[PDB]
């Protein structure tokens, strides 16, 4: 009997990476495989063969009973074939071309596998597609509770929490960016809706946006708006993303613009009230006690 594996490969934003990871974990758990977290080629890391996982999270060798490999051993180990999806059995020269259509086919093939009664006979499952929505919300919560941010990032979160969140009810606003005038108008309406709700503590607005113009505009339109200020630059970008993602999950209400963004998925799982645009033009509120 030989060790078998599920490899979770993802190189996009962390919301996507961590949700896709939960899907891979859940299959590994179901089928008695080792999970490999392979974030080589991450958008936040300049070096293309460095596993990005340990640049942001502490080493983990086990997640809820599933053995994990999450470090530079991905560059030393030969993960055994045959592989699934079957594209991964092709010669390397044939794997140079990996268009979106192949990636989307593999999403579908993995989805089918995950739903099937029988485990695959492949010794290694390679997950290198978006696996958002491909697991239970419980699997997603389990991931957030069983990996830990590096201490330098936690310390920043802890400082910001003490400075801004503590003693207050925070409305978190995620704005992922004639068109722009409307959209700013809609975000303003969402904030006004959120502010008209009752909170137990005095209200502040936490803005997370990837745009400078949005911060200046929203801050000029509402009181008590704050934000977290902004190779080495890739890692700082990643840290700043994680700080924002985690702090959003500590808000009393979160506004998701748009609610399709994985960035606010963690917040969506944890926060008591979520506001989003639905009937377009119209705002909906979700209660999540849970
Ligand atoms: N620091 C920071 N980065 C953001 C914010 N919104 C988006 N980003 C960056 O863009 C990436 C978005 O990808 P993901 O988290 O998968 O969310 P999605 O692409 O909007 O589904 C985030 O992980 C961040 O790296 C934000 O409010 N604050």
């Amino acid at each position: 009997t030989k060790e078998r594996f599920v490899i979770s490969r993802r190189r996009t934003g962390f919301g996507d990476c961590l949700w896709s990871l939960a899907s891979a974990w859940s299959y590994a758990q179901r089928t008695g495989r080792t999970l490999v977290i392979d974030w080589r080629g991450s958008c936040y890391v300049e070096q293309p063969f460095s596993n990005a996982f340990p640049a942001f999270f502490e080493p983990v060798e086990d997640i809820a009973g599933v053995p994990v490999i999450c470090d530079d051993r991905v560059n030393q180990l030969s993960f055994p074939g045959p592989f699934f999806p079957r594209w991964w059995n092709r010669p390397s020269i044939d794997c140079i071309n990996r268009p979106d259509e192949q990636i989307f086919r593999e999403r579908d093939e993995l989805t089918e596998l995950f739903q099937a009664r029988e485990d695959s006979e492949a010794n290694t499952i390679v997950c290198d597609a978006c696996l958002m929505w491909r697991c239970s919300e419980e699997a997603e919560r389990l991931i957030f509770r069983n990996i830990k941010l590096r201490s330098e990032i936690r310390a920043r979160i802890d400082a910001l929490y003490e400075e801004h969140f503590s003693g207050h009810s925070i409305i978190g606003v995620h704005v992922r960016h004639a068109d722009s005038e409307l959209a700013l108008h809609q975000v303003c309406m969402a904030i006004r809706k959120a502010k008209a709700l009752s909170y137990p503590k005095p209200v502040k607005v936490f803005l997370c946006t990837d745009s400078a113009q949005v911060l200046d505009q929203v801050s000029g339109l509402f009181p008590d708006v704050f934000a977290v200020p902004k190779a080495e630059m890739g890692i700082e970008g990643g840290a700043s993303a994680l700080i924002d993602m985690y702090l959003l999950a500590r808000c009393a209400t979160v506004i998701r613009f748009p609610p399709t963004s994985a960035f606010t998925r963690y917040a969506r799982l944890l926060v008591p009230r979520i506001i989003e645009f639905d009937n377009p033009g119209h705002l909906t509120m979700i209660d999540n006690p849970y």
